[PDB]
């Protein structure tokens, strides 16, 4: 209809019409490239958010939105944002924009830690879910290779989950290699050192890498390697952890990259219970873990999973995993934009009326 609209100005929030079903007015904020507003769903009876996508101008949007809705609408999980309803016209030529429902969620990560100290407790709680979450990915030979705190939704009562699948992969480790300072797209601070040096980030320990930085993030409420530029990512790491071992650069058979490390100067381990003086001693053990320089060394989802740090909650038969592996293009960069714009179409079918009397 249009007969809604939410205080418009800048982003382009004219017009937010989701149908009968969405009944209320208040805005939240601005997600990648659209208005989000919770509204009252009048017919599970709550309130919901919503997403306003308008992908259709651009391929890397359309992209990122093809791949979101692929794997949401794939994944089950408690841990992981799911996808309610999607809002559409009901003909390619009539589709602009596309609306996307989710559940309710009172804030995220980065919002909480700008403000709240954490406890201990909640530390090991929200550790905890982003794992049993990032098990399930994992599950299914999915990449997340964007995980930092405002991809971590929170409920109010803690409930946590994993958003934001826009740049996922599925995972291909016999393709990860690349030469030194190759480009990255995933946000800088939460990069593991191998991107830097000989990696595409296209295995599991990416995510690991960034899971560790949002533990690091959670024990102070600053971020642990905020690097101010591409190259900058990797002396914040190497200023913490210190200089890798001749074992772990031998690992690294680039030359342009194994070069580069031989040429800085030696620095020495900063101690984690020095950084985080008031922390858990097995919180900084698993961090240590997470934090490993040599991706091939650093700890899989479930063995942090298993690791004394969280034994009041670790139960694998409670920490499902995926049905089965996807195996669909998530790279979609040999298409279109009109085939694009097509299968975004075909993914969000299953939430039309379509076909009533
Ligand atoms: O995407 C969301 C979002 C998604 C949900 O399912 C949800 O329940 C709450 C959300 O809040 C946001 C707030 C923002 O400032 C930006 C965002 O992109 C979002």
């Amino acid at each position: 209809a249009a007969a809604a609209g939410a205080g418009p100005e800048m982003v382009r929030g004219q017009v937010f019409d989701v149908g009968p079903r969405y009944t209320n007015l208040s805005y939240i904020g601005e997600g990648a490239y659209g208005m989000v507003c919770s509204a009252y769903d009048n017919v599970n009876k709550v309130r919901v958010a919503i997403k306003k996508i308008s992908p259709f101008e651009h391929q890397t949007y359309c992209q990122r939105t093809l791949r979101e809705i692929k794997i949401l609408l794939r994944f089950r999980h408690e841990n992981i944002i799911g996808i309610n309803d999607i809002i559409r016209a009901p003909t390619i030529e009539q589709m602009k924009d596309v609306y996307i429902v989710q559940d309710l969620m009172e804030t995220d990560l980065y919002k909480l830690l700008k403000t709240q100290h954490l406890s201990n407790d909640h530390i090991c709680y929200f550790l905890y879910q982003i794992l049993r979450g990032l098990k399930y990915i994992h599950s299914a030979n999915v990449l997340h290779r964007d995980l930092k705190p405002s991809n971590l939704l929170l409920n109010t009562t803690c409930d946590l989950k994993i958003c934001d699948f826009g740049l996922a992969r599925v995972a291909d480790p016999d393709h990860d290699h690349t030469g030194f300072l190759t480009e990255y797209v995933a946000t800088r601070w939460y990069r593991a050192p191998e991107i830097m040096l000989n990696s595409k980030g296209y295995t599991k320990s990416i995510d690991i890498w960034s899971v560790g930085c949002i533990l690091a993030e959670m024990l102070s409420n600053r971020p642990i390697f905020p690097g101010k530029h591409y190259l900058d990512q990797l002396n914040h790491i190497l200023g913490i952890l210190g200089s890798p071992s001749q074992e772990d650069l031998n690992c690294i058979i680039n030359l342009k990259a194994r070069n580069y490390l031989l040429s800085l100067p030696h620095k020495n381990k900063v101690p984690w219970n020095r950084l985080f003086p008031n922390a858990d001693s097995k919180a900084l053990d698993l961090l240590d873990k997470m934090l490993t320089f040599n991706p091939h060394k650093r700890i899989e989802v479930e063995q942090a999973l298993a690791h004394p740090y969280l034994e009041q909650y670790y139960d694998p038969s409670d920490e499902p995993i995926a049905e089965a592996p996807f195996k669909f293009d998530m790279e979609l960069d040999d298409l279109p934009k009109e085939k694009l714009k097509e299968l975004i179409f075909e993914e969000t079918a299953r939430f039309q009326p379509g076909y009533r009397s």
